[PDB]
């Protein structure tokens, strides 16, 4: 389903890893700078930001920089991932 401020199921804290699964809809407040999505589980994942960048990918071995994500509350849908994985959202 859709992902947004009405049905997010997890909230990410800046720099704090959490277990993520395909289908999750994650709230993340970016106060400034550029969004970063990082994972080291080796599980490939992809994301859509509501009203924002689409088709973001991460190999599971480092950080994906997402230019042009708004400051403020973001809603990030995990579109694809083969299994649960540990991920963190950050900004700098
Ligand atoms: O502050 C003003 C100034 O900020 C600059 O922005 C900086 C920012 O402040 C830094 O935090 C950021 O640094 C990040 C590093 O680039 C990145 O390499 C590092 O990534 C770590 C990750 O945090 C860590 O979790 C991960 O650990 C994994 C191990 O590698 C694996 O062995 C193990 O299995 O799994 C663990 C995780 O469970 O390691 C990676 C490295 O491999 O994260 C840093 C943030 O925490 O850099 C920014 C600059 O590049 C900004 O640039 C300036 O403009 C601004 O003025
Ligand atoms: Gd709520
Ligand atoms: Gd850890
Ligand atoms: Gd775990
Ligand atoms: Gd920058
Ligand atoms: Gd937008
Ligand atoms: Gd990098
Ligand atoms: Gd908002
Ligand atoms: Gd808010
Ligand atoms: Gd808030
Ligand atoms: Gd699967
Ligand atoms: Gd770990
Ligand atoms: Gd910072």
């Amino acid at each position: 389903a859709s992902c947004g401020s009405g049905n997010f199921n997890k909230t990410a804290a800046k720099g704090v890893e959490f277990s993520a699964v395909a289908g999750d809809c994650i709230k993340y407040n970016k106060s400034s700078g550029t969004l970063q999505i990082g994972s080291w589980t080796g599980v490939a994942s992809s994301y859509n930001i509501t009203s924002g960048p689409q088709g973001i990918t991460n190999t599971g071995n480092g950080w994906t920089t997402v230019a042009n994500a708004a400051n403020g509350d973001l809603y990030i849908k995990i579109v694809s991932a083969s299994r649960s994985f540990n991920v963190k959202f950050d900004n700098w």
